[PDB]
């Protein structure tokens, strides 16, 4: 008995999920008292049911938070036989270092609160780090974008005479699995950045001079490691500049700082609802969610997906 | 040992406890990255400390509720010898019954949540019923509002021949207690729906036309409980209305509700922070708070400022 | 894999819940050693079964407490796929608040027995307060007595001009919802203390002289609270009095008090075993107890039964 | 702070620990209500204490059990520091094998019962099977009687011409220890019986017909096991019998079956409340236990007591 | 989905369990790398599965340990639905009281460390002693060898003048067993360990005359408790001495005190790899293994094959 | 009262530590038994005692896993007041990462089997990774080598021309931190593992040009980054290369290949025990290991140390 709800956060991908698998989004409802208190409610039964609930991390981010736990913790107490937390992006997989005494290790932290809240497992894509994953001791499915955002530059660029690069030295190993799948070369522009030498602006690695540049980063938030990249870019030589990202997160001034940015286009997944853009384009991932949350039900293989 | 720090839900009620035990403020900085995730930090040790962290559930709530929930398992992580959740006010503790199917009992959930973020304990007061005491494990001290409601009754309104009422049965149990250590008599009213149609068709208990009514209620939010009761005292005979209650939400209409109605004077806490009003009088509790937390830090009774 | 066993506690409602869906009583067999130290056992394999164990707390309570302790242990011991605790009567609900300093939330410490023990759900009918619900992790079941207790009135009484009454406040929501099912108006009383001096000076509400009064609360022990309504009500007016409750407890000085009040009739369910008396009706809730398991067994909607 | 309190199962021996280090037996109340229900309550306060509950599992046991479990739960409800189980008798250590298919383990039932009512260690004497430490999660102090059963036989029986008896095979270990410890040969008499050859009373292994039998358990129940034992020892020769054991439970027809037998005195702790008996003698373990809490309160060696 | 897997320990016993099954074995890998670090991984889906890994403790044990520990959070990891760890020889089923102070009881350690990598239940045969079971939270299914052994026995011994002989009072109780079910009488042996290779014979129970002495233990180890007694039999005019024990261990001096002593022949299972022997025989476990994870699988009766 | 203890891994180190703090190295005795089962024994007391247990997981890895467990397990059974489990070399941590499908994260898993043996608290120095921190929920003090390591150089080599280089990504944070505190300029390698013995450089990144080249990283095991590190330097221009760890592994072909390498000198802390070579050198972490302890007993800052 196969059954999907959805927060707040991204009711579209959550819609959209259900009906890829020909299934109604459930009924449930949250309200928001007077005092600012949740209040949360499933509609229908949810009894014996294998319950799958959507929320992405987005603003604002501490009422999804609490309204997923809410609707774990409800769907428990109304008998559910399993409960699934569906999180398309898990924004405090940021939060996964102690780089400063004395603070939280939040994605640690949010793990154990979902787990007592009573979530069975987790669906997610293309988390920050990949030791997130030990984060939880309940069962963690990690989906890759890797597919869909290599099917779009694959379609969309023009592969003659592109590189893809990495601006982040942490970039190094998502842009290099990217190279092998679309048969490109692989270059570096300064992590440092060269703090006594003579050249102050960026120092190269690889051919980029003659070349289309393709970004794939994990997020783009601020849009701030985006534009740094690609001004580096083309002063660096290059002709033109495409960027990739899983969560297009696209907050504070991020959307003005792309449009003044002369980088063609940037993709980003709909784990994210997305923002209006010219510029910016979205990879639809409901299809994989929806392949995912149907071989978890039945007991098929997930990783057949990306192998 | 004795390290006191606060939230951003009510840090003047924390820094008039601290100044009221002869210690300063803990220091301690949380933010709001671009994408609206917290981040807690605490600049000095609390290494082996016994800290206590002020927080009420205020708007916005989830904000608090997470900079609480991550402050505690910082405190825990910087290796607090222990750590005690002081919520003045627990608005949560609202949600403590299953009356609709397939909700959350919110106010169990977060103190499991409390729990597992690694509070050791609470020190609350006047919870909405008693029975929240028992959604949690670890040691709960549930400071009473009654000393302080009295002593503001008997110092500025000086009423022979007066009556004290409820508005809710329920809150029967704190006016069959102020009343009678006033030495006054009783009345109470009881119906719903405050989520529901206008305000509200009530039914009233006692003899109040030739007697002057003062109210005691848990909280007061919309202000439609204190309103009711004010209109249906003050029409069926009765001189003059006073209200007191602990928590002073003050939310919604509530403000100008005030206004509008024919009440004298509302009293309330500053359990949460005190908003400006043109008949609204606020008592201190800090004193109060102040002398619980000296106490658990000590071993000595906190059960005799009760008695 | 729907298996049915009782303790020692009320045996006859198990068999005819057992009987009421067409399967027969689980053989499992409870001794005391010289010692007085308990023995479970059961006789029949318990694999991978959904199992259900009927006990309530009657006296001696401690040994039907441990038993069920100890069967629910045995079945998961046992490899049952499921275990639910069926306690028709749980009177530990009583014991739902901290009203004295330094004693045990009874009712709490039990639900944590009872996971421990290794049950994974509870039904239950009629418990003394609302907010017990949350004492358990574990999934609850809460049947409602109202419709037998409304079809006893209805079926042999026939008052037309009658009044609907409630013990106490608290119970208040038990006779603002019986009441006005049946289409009559309200009354109620409010006091303490039970465990305290004679039988007891109270406080009545609402119009009783030229009606006749019908009684509803959550349970009979010392028939105490019983007899003080029916004093009041019968005295201040009031043709006659009958009486119900879900809990038929009735302990210490009630069968005497029943026969000694001017109180017609007194009406109980088997959720504890009938006791022989005059004037005492007794309702069997075997077809709703094994209704609501034959539900739980197949993953219908419980809630239905309700509405 | 080191406290001490009692149930109702051994107020002497409880009050002669407390004694023995010059203090006070704590106070605190438990009550029966008039449905069988309990009801526990500390008068004075407990906070930041280190306290030891002192409970045997004697008749009626099952109160008893609960009576700890709740007095365990309301200390650290009232803010103890540390709360120590101290059990005497462990009647349950015996329920330490799953014998037959689809019962209780009992003994680790009642441990994690203990422990999820808020145990933090436990002191006992003379558990039936010293793997039953092992069902223990939380620190046990497991406390030997050899040294005061040694003394009362190297003191009371004339060990000339003396020997050492196991009836059980079972018994073999600490009545080899005895042996040892006095000086004095083992002997053994059948256990099966030997159900096939000439001889059908029972078989006699070392020397036994000259000499005093010296007979050591762990408990005394039904005195079945030791009247049997003293009968075979008689008719295979020997001159008299003496008894010792740990926990005198002296239950059904034992104190009869003793004043029948020839054994000439049976030696018992006062682990349980002593019974009336020309025969029987009680050799105190108060000082014993009273070190050892004195020891554990301090962080002092305990086990250099018996080493 | 039934799915067998191994580890390093005993690969043809988890074939020859598998095989009897009518299944293959699992594909899974155990990598050691160059710092002796393991790694383990599954190389197909396991996922809703209910997994069994079977595991022996024998040498090298603390590899085996974790690698079953790796394997079965691997598992669960893997989103199996169940997971037993099937644990033909737990060696550390010895380590099972605190008989000095200040020990690991590892028994209890490892059984509480294999809930924590995530086992659902265990499935193993002839634990040393009968509390072992107690150390378990989590189902045991406990199988006994007594059946193959007295298959055995009928096939290759007279037992027209038979004798069953137990080598310690810890092992009575299976000896006991299989004296009742050939229809033979019983003998014993009181043990004294002086150190791990050492043990010394205290006395000897029983008729054996000039009979053919079938001993039986749990486990054959050093071989010191068996040639001791056989020695003891020996001198006590017994004709002959077989001998059968469940685990056959084989360590340190055994094979060569086995080929010295008149023992006839040394029969042990296969829960541990064999070892070459002119004496040795080995009588397979894999069909009776195998029928109980038939069984726990189907949810059908596991106690049947002893019964 | 402070207590330190060592397993077999690193005895030395323990020494050195209990000597810094001016205390003796405590009493424990670890035995395998012929069977290859470990046994762990405390000699004296260590009752309400601060225990520190030096443990690092050097070969035979996973029999020091073992003791560490049975050891903290062991110090909990007798009545530590707090045990802290000092792994000066966690190598496991390298296993934080799910790379394949249905492997087991194998640092978390440890982690958890370290809280459940009973450890309170870790100690432990220059973890693979920086993420590894939240798989523990006990509090963890991360200490760093940096300090010593630049003591050393700032002693051995001309800083002059030097320029600190990681040998890959993973390694870059705490490079960069050396190369700042230094004054020195930053460089690094882009390393793709082909298996535990072989690696490639992708990309060398930085200014070397003809200078003193000096590399650090976590740890060496294998030395195939470092020597493939060293030629890429080499043959880039670099005048000579001083390489600097904190684990000194060591295994597989490692001496072999530094002998043969030009790199000058290669030196490690002491987390794990040395090995002789003429280009080794060893670096003592006691003091700072004595220092963290000595802070972590009396609550003392730790950060302190690093900052
Ligand atoms: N959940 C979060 N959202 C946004 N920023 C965060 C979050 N958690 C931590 N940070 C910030 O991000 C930085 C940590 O990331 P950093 O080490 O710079 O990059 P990377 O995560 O790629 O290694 C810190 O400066 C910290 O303040
Ligand atoms: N935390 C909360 N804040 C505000 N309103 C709430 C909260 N939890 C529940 N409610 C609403 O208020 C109702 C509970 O109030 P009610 O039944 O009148 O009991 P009480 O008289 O104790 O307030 C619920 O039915 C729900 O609609
Ligand atoms: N389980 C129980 N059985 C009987 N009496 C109890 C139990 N628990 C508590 N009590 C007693 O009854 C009182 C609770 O009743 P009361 O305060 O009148 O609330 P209610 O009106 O909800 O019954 C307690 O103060 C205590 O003395
Ligand atoms: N707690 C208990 N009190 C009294 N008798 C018990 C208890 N638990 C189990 N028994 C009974 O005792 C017997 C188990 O003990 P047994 O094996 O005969 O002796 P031993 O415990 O010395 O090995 C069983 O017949 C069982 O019915
Ligand atoms: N896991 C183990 N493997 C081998 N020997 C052990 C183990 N654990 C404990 N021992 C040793 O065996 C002794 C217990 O043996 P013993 O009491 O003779 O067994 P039993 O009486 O149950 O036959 C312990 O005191 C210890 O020296
Ligand atoms: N505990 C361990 N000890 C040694 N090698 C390991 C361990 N755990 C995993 N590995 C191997 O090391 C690989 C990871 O190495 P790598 O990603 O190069 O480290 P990093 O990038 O963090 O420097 C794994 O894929 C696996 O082959």
């Amino acid at each position: 008995p196969l059954l999907i709800f959805s927060g707040q956060s991204n009711r579209p991908l959550a819609q959209a999920i259900a009906e890829a698998l020909g299934l109604p989004l459930g009924k449930s409802t949250t309200l928001r008292f007077a005092n600012d208190n949740l209040f949360v409610r499933y509609e229908e039964s949810l009894r014996e049911g294998d319950v799958f609930i959507v929320q992405s991390f987005v603003p604002p981010v501490q009422d999804h938070l609490m309204e997923l736990l809410m609707m774990v913790d409800a769907a428990k107490g109304a008998s559910a036989a399993r409960v699934t937390a569906v999180i398309p992006y898990f924004s405090y997989a940021r939060s996964d270092k102690k780089d400063a005494p004395r603070i939280s290790i939040t994605a640690r932290l949010i793990a154990d609160l979902l787990q007592t809240a009573g979530a069975d497992r987790v669906l997610t894509m293309t988390l920050h780090s990949p030791q997130v994953h030990g984060f939880f001791k309940i069962p963690v499915d990690h989906l890759s974008a890797e597919p869909v955002i290599a099917n779009y530059f694959a379609t969309r660029v023009d592969l003659e005479n592109a590189v893809v690069v990495a601006p982040d030295a942490g970039d190094l190993k998502r842009a290099s699995a990217l190279a092998r799948r679309l048969g490109l070369p692989l270059a570096f522009i300064d992590k440092e950045r060269v703090s006594d030498t003579e050249v102050r602006v960026r120092m190269l690695v690889g051919e980029v001079e003659g070349k289309t540049a393709l970004i794939v980063d994990d997020e783009i938030s601020t849009a701030g490691s985006l534009v740094e990249a690609v001004e580096a870019l083309m002063q660096a030589g290059a002709k033109e500049v495409y960027a990739a990202a899983t969560h297009g997160v696209y907050v504070g001034p991020a959307l003005d700082r792309i449009a003044k940015s002369p980088v063609k286009e940037v993709a980003a997944t709909d784990t994210c609802p997305p923002k209006e853009g010219p510029k910016l384009r979205t990879l639809t991932v409901a299809p994989l969610f929806a392949e995912a949350i149907w071989r978890i039900h039945r007991g098929e293989s997930v990783s057949s997906l990306f192998t």
